[PDB]
DNA sequence: GGGGGAAGGATTAT
DNA sequence: TCATGAATCCTTCCCCC
């Protein structure tokens, strides 16, 4: 299997630069403003001019403005980015029908039937890079390797505006030298738990016994790291289907008074049904973000599709179950739909 | 025992 | 005084043959 992974560089920030080229060279910070208070929310992404100074995805906008008060802070325009993304994804389908769109700015292409060796692949990668740049003015990073994971790692090493191949030999070196924390799917919590087990590189997962790994990081993650260490990972590039869709809204003030919360929830449902866009869910979950920012949720699965009306009444019952089983105040209240017909 | 699948907290990446 | 203008992951837990 020969895999070509495309990762659009600082995508939201880049798209804003394309739509307003005068931003190029300036620190650009794309944020999600929550509404709770002045500059409350989080940074969705920052271009490298802003990243240099520590402004990166996930940090509070207030924290970012204390570092770069003069940087350009733009509200996230998801719809715009999604459309530019769709167009780029379409360009990618012209190089391979076997495409897995992992997210709005990442895609895996199984180009096995299209290229013979890694030299080909690389040339295709440069062709893909140039095409996107020409058609959309977006620079991407291409990662090429034997499976989806190393192609992603390849891209992680080559970004931004890069292209890296990791041949069957460098894979073996990485299985020994790469910080296991740099492996896709292993976030801060699993990394730290692996550290306490004594595992720091992929090869180490082989020295530990399975039941110990399984107990610490979980069966799924355990088999995954082991398969990677054994150089046996070969998951197929497949079409990804969004499994759940939701809407979470911030309330004007923290509450646990059902009638104060209701409007927000109902609006969340009303807007969720629009994003469902034809999809009919058989499951619904009411999500409550408490005052200490913890998450509590309650859901129910139906033997049939859920109508907006059924959603309205069931959500209230579910929200009551939250307020009943959890005593904290609700900051944000949302709904989530899944198990589509 | 384990297929199946529901529930919901845990985790990842932005 | 945090959001993904969340979504998925994935571990229980339970029914039931
Ligand atoms: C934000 C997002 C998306 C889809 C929709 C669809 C319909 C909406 C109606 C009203 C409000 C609203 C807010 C955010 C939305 C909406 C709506 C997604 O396509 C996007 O990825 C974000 O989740
Ligand atoms: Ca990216
Ligand atoms: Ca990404």
């Amino acid at each position: 299997m020969i895999v070509l992974f495309v990762d659009f560089d600082y995508f939201y920030a880049q798209v804003e630069e394309v739509l307003n080229p005068s931003l190029k060279g300036k620190p650009v910070v794309v944020c999600v403003f929550s509404g709770r208070f002045e500059d409350s929310g989080a940074v969705a992404t920052a271009n490298y001019e802003a990243r240099k100074f520590g402004v990166k995805a996930g940090i509070p906008i207030v924290e970012a403005k204390k570092i770069l008060p003069n940087a350009v802070y733009l509200p996230m325009r998801k719809e715009v980015y999604q459309q530019v993304s769709s167009r780029i994804m379409n360009l990618l389908r012209e190089y391979s029908e076997k495409i897995e769109i992992a997210s709005i700015d990442e895609a895996y292409l199984d180009i096995s039937d299209k290229v013979r060796d890694y030299r080909e692949a690389y040339n295709l990668g440069l062709e893909i890079k140039n095409k996107i740049l020409e058609k959309e003015k977006i620079t991407v990073t291409v990662g090429i390797s034997k499976n989806k994971v190393f192609a992603k790692i390849a891209a992680d090493m080559a970004k931004p505006n890069g292209i890296k191949v990791i041949d069957d030999e460098e894979v073996k070196r990485l299985i020994r030298e790469l910080d296991i924390a740099d492996v896709p799917g292993i976030g801060n919590i699993t990394a730290e738990k692996l550290k306490k087990l004594g595992i720091n590189k992929l090869v180490d997962t082989l020295s530990i016994e399975f039941d110990k790994l399984k107990g610490m990081i979980g069966e799924a993650k355990a088999k995954y790291l082991i398969s990677l260490a054994r150089d046996e990972y070969n998951e197929p590039i497949r079409t990804r289907v969004r499994k759940s869709i939701g809407r979470i809204v911030t309330m004007k003030r923290n509450s646990r008074n059902l009638e104060e919360i209701k409007p927000y929830l109902f609006r969340a449902i009303e807007e969720s049904y629009y994003k469902l866009d034809k999809r009919i869910p058989k499951a619904i979950h009411v999500v409550a973000v408490t005052e200490d920012l913890d998450i509590v949720s309650r859901g129910r699965t139906f033997p049939h599709g859920i109508s907006k009306e059924t959603a309205y009444s069931e959500s209230v019952k579910l929200l009551q179950k939250i307020l009943e089983e959890d005593e904290r105040k609700i900051r944000r209240i949302g709904v989530r739909f899944s198990k589509f017909i």
